[PDB]
């Protein structure tokens, strides 16, 4: 078994390979998208993850697309947010900031001034956020139609990316993971199925990759490329998101590209809860050819998946994101073989303690 052994992940050495997936659980208060210590706990409970990667995180408040997101862009979710991470190295764990823009998958109700959604393009994402009622609990609610980005607001959100990892640097994160995935602004503009724009951010690949690997760089500036990750759903679709006529090309390209940033880690996030085809393990290698960090699989993995692929040299570590929903000791359970506690899906969006700090270790 290798899925207990260290992983150096750039700046930051792993104990194991298991690793906590981006789970979003829209818990946070509002007014403010403000963390709180309830999350704290809940992350303190998971801190024996060789990695913990948060909930996806606002880079500015037009970032927001669901309510009960947190965000780091304000003074009092910094400060929130520096609790929870003082908390995570107590128990001597590692934890990374999942960072997004939502873009178009987003309602205007949730946006400053109450005004659409940016995006590549003014197409609808087709597809449902989550709000809260008036008594504060979750509820699923059709996407609003996003207006086009025009050229001269691209710095902008360039900026809000770097600000954020500033922002993510000052708030203790041992790294920071680009979302550059699963339908959200940054694979917004990396899909040519949600990318119309005749501009020098559409078009061609190298267009389309623009933004993302604009955003890299800031970053990379910010801060230092080894603190660095970046998550991508670069083959099949994923909320309405599919990846054009040229998938496994263009997600190469991509690939290449990070690679010469020399940044921590590619996180592949490769298929979404209703499953499709797996990735060719002749796709597999041309990845694990092409970029010289880790790479993360993450998708109704299995720890035997996890250990056949680290066998085959093809991946360096795996994320879970249901089991490290109800298996706060995910890593003994693991390494023990023991059973995983019963997941309860009704309590993975909103709410309170109940279904979030409640799973029991063994
Ligand atoms: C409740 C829930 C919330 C999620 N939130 C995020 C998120 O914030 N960021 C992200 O990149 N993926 C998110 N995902 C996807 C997970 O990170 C993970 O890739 C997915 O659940 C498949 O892995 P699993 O079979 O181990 O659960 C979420 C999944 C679930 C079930």
């Amino acid at each position: 078994e290798k899925l207990f052994t260290p992983l150096k992940v750039g700046a930051v050495t792993a104990p194991n390979r298991v690793f906590m997936a981006p789970l979003t659980r829209l818990r946070s208060i509002e007014p403010g998208d403000i963390p709180t210590p309830l999350m704290g706990e809940y992350y303190r409970q998971r801190a024996s993850a060789g990695l913990i990667i948060s909930e996806a995180t606002q880079i500015s408040a037009q970032a927001k697309g669901y309510a009960g997101a947190p965000g780091l862009h304000s003074p009092e979710q910094i400060a929130a947010w520096k609790k929870i991470t003082a908390g995570v190295h107590a128990e001597d764990g590692r934890i990374a900031v999942q960072l997004w823009h939502t873009g178009r998958i987003s309602h205007s109700s949730i946006q400053p001034g109450g005004q659409a959604p940016v995006s590549a393009s003014a197409l609808n994402a087709n597809t449902r956020t989550s709000l809260r009622d008036e008594n504060g609990n979750a509820i699923r609610v059709d996407t609003t139609t996003p207006r086009a980005l025009e050229l001269d607001e691209i710095p902008g959100i360039v900026n809000d990316f770097r600000q954020a990892v500033a922002n993510a640097r000052e708030a203790g994160f041992d790294l920071v993971e680009l979302h550059s995935a699963h339908g959200y602004l940054l694979h917004q503009f990396l899909s040519p199925s949600s990318n119309q724009r005749t501009d020098q951010y559409g078009g061609s690949v190298e267009n389309r990759a623009r933004l993302v690997l604009e955003v890299v760089d800031a970053v990379c500036n910010e801060w230092s490329a080894d603190r660095i990750g970046i998550r991508v759903s670069p083959i099949g679709t994923f909320q309405n998101v599919d990846n054009g006529p040229n998938e496994e090309a263009d997600a190469l390209y991509l690939i290449e590209e990070l690679a010469k940033r020399g940044i921590a880690y590619l996180h592949m996030s490769e298929t979404d809860l209703a499953g499709g085809k797996p990735y060719s393990e002749a796709f597999r290698q041309k990845v694990r050819e092409r970029f010289h960090g880790v790479i993360i699989g993450a998708g109704a993995y299995t720890a035997e998946k996890a250990e056949d692929l680290i066998g085959k040299g093809l991946i360096d570590a795996v994320a879970f994101g249901r089991d490290y929903i109800a298996n706060p000791d995910l890593v003994a359970r693991l390494q023990k073989k023991a059973e995983l506690n019963p997941q309860r899906p009704e309590s993975f969006a909103g709410g309170g303690a109940e279904g979030y700090t409640d799973y029991p270790s063994l």
